[PDB]
């Protein structure tokens, strides 16, 4: 259980040779240095913070200075990423996603009406400032009133703007966001009434540059004149290294056109995706959910 997930990287050469289970996956405080403020101040999108102001940066992190925010467990683990996409329609899948003791969602988590299909418990919420706010704006009216929030459930930021840091900077201070596109929210209006450093973690750039680099390098790359994986493609990568087993729901597949775009209802390689899943479940190290 608590190791028969690594043994089947090790039986294939191919993810044996692309996944490494020693670069850090989250940041804080511990680790924001002058040298790591020169690398990632020549890099823009999540890859780094070039244009980055260091005082809204230097702010941000020096409140992650506690030791708990460099893991995402407590100091068997099997895990499950629900996506969301429409293959959960009907699909009832409802007992095994809650089967887990961990369970992975992200941006638009409806979870009323949908219950039977998609489970409810909630564990991590990994999402930006920016897709979080449009899918409360457009799925509203479909149950998607707020992010999913509970006693020890924790929520991922992705550092693609400095709205996402802006907003970490408020969620833990407790004071509204008071600067950029998004001044004047509560960010108890969100994640709840709790601010503590413990309650909020940040992706680390290196990490999803890490992703794009071996996992998910696309031919999408118009840099000459950005191009990153999607969220739900995040959260099932940062559970493939943080976990025992992990099981995803949701997730693009072969027959998607069989589907609703969502189980209620920019610049990705969908099909790249699509078929990692594919080959990540052919070597046993991902349980994907077909039908
Ligand atoms: C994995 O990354 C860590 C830190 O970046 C490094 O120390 C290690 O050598 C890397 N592993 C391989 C096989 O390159
Ligand atoms: C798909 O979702 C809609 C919206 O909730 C629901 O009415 C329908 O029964 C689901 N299944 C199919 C096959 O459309």
């Amino acid at each position: 259980c608590r190791h028969l997930l690594h043994l089947a990287i090790q039986r294939h050469p191919h993810f044996r040779g692309l996944f490494n289970l020693s670069i850090p996956v989250l940041l804080w405080g511990d680790l924001f240095t002058p040298a790591l403020w020169d690398r990632l101040s020549q890099h823009k999108a999540p890859y780094g913070w070039r244009g980055l102001s260091h005082q809204v940066i230097a702010s941000t992190l020096s409140l992650l200075n506690g030791s708990e925010s460099a893991k995402l467990f407590a100091p068997c683990i099997r895990c499950a990423v629900v996506g969301n996409g429409g293959i959960l329609n009907g699909s009832r899948q409802g007992p095994n996603i809650d089967a887990h003791d961990y369970v992975f969602r992200l941006n638009g988590a409806v979870i009323k009406g949908f219950e039977r299909d998609v489970g409810t418990k909630t564990s991590f919420y990994g999402f930006t400032v920016n897709t979080m706010k449009n899918s409360l704006v457009s799925y509203w009216n479909l149950g998607f009133t707020s992010v999913p929030q509970g006693q020890d459930l924790q929520y991922i930021f992705i550092p693609s703007d400095i709205r996402d840091y802006v907003m970490l900077r408020s969620a833990i201070l407790g004071v509204p966001v008071p600067e950029g596109l998004d001044k004047g929210d509560r960010p108890h209006a969100y994640f709840g009434p709790e601010a503590s450093a413990s309650k909020f973690k940040l992706l680390h750039p290196d990490f999803i540059s890490y992703l794009t680099e071996r996992f998910l390098k696309s031919k999408l790359i118009n840099t000459h004149f950005l191009y990153m994986p999607s969220t739900g493609a995040l959260m099932l990568l940062t559970a493939l290294h943080t976990c025992d087993q992990v099981s995803a729901y949701g997730f693009i597949t072969s027959n998607y056109w069989k589907f609703s775009d969502h189980y209620f209802e920019a610049n990705h390689d969908l099909s790249l995706e699509a078929a990692l899943w594919r080959d990540l479940h052919k070597a046993g190290i991902l349980q994907l959910y077909q039908r």
